[PDB]
């Protein structure tokens, strides 16, 4: 439900296939937050329980409100955060092809740490999804390093934040069925382009 560390406490021995790594949105609990979990069940259902482990950024990531403001649209420590949980993943499982995905503050903090990610580790996600993207405009749609056919962006008519502003209004807490949906669909398609199945 809201907290997933399989990546923290997996087993080197018996590695996924696929890891997710998912960043949550403002002031949201655990550390999946309202979207990540509906995302993990249908990838579950995907590659089975032991076929992919999903993992929240928590730790250092606080998901405070204020950092939306910061120059990155979120802190430098949830980065660093973020930074550490991929390197683990690339020494823990270096067969395992990755996947990613943020909400709001957690789509700017994803953005950031892809974009300083070594590219060897960077090159291994093959699909991420950004909800509610606050750094949409400035990004102009993309993940800075990162090609626009492995990124999908759900950004809302009148979710303000994707339009170049902090402000929150109701279509940015309306995410739920993309969540449920398309973009489950969308990491699924990514990993089996490059796995096959």
């Amino acid at each position: 439900r809201t907290t997933r560390d399989d990546l923290i406490n997996g087993n080197s021995a018996s590695c996924a296939d696929v890891i997710f790594i998912y960043a949550r949105g403002s002031t949201e609990t655990g550390n999946l937050g309202t979207l990540g979990p509906s995302i993990a069940s249908n990838l579950e259902s995907a590659f089975g329980k032991d076929g992919v482990w999903i993992q929240g950024v928590g730790g250092a990531y606080r998901a405070t409100l204020g950092d939306n403001a910061l120059p990155r649209g979120t802190s430098s420590a949830a980065i660093r955060e973020m930074l550490g949980l991929f390197q683990q993943a690339n020494t823990k499982c270096p067969d395992a092809t990755l996947i990613a995905g943020g909400y709001s503050q957690g789509a700017a903090l994803a953005a950031a740490c892809i974009e300083d990610l070594d590219s060897a580790i960077r090159d291994k996600i093959a699909g991420t999804v950004l909800f509610g993207y606050t750094k949409n405009l400035q990004n102009r749609g993309r993940i800075p390093n990162y090609p626009a056919d492995r990124t999908k962006v759900f950004c809302n008519t009148g979710d303000l934040v994707c339009t170049g502003s902090l402000i929150v209004a109701a279509p940015h807490l309306a995410y739920g069925p993309d969540a449920r949906g398309p973009a489950p669909e969308f990491l699924i398609e990514k990993v089996r382009a490059v796995r096959g199945s």
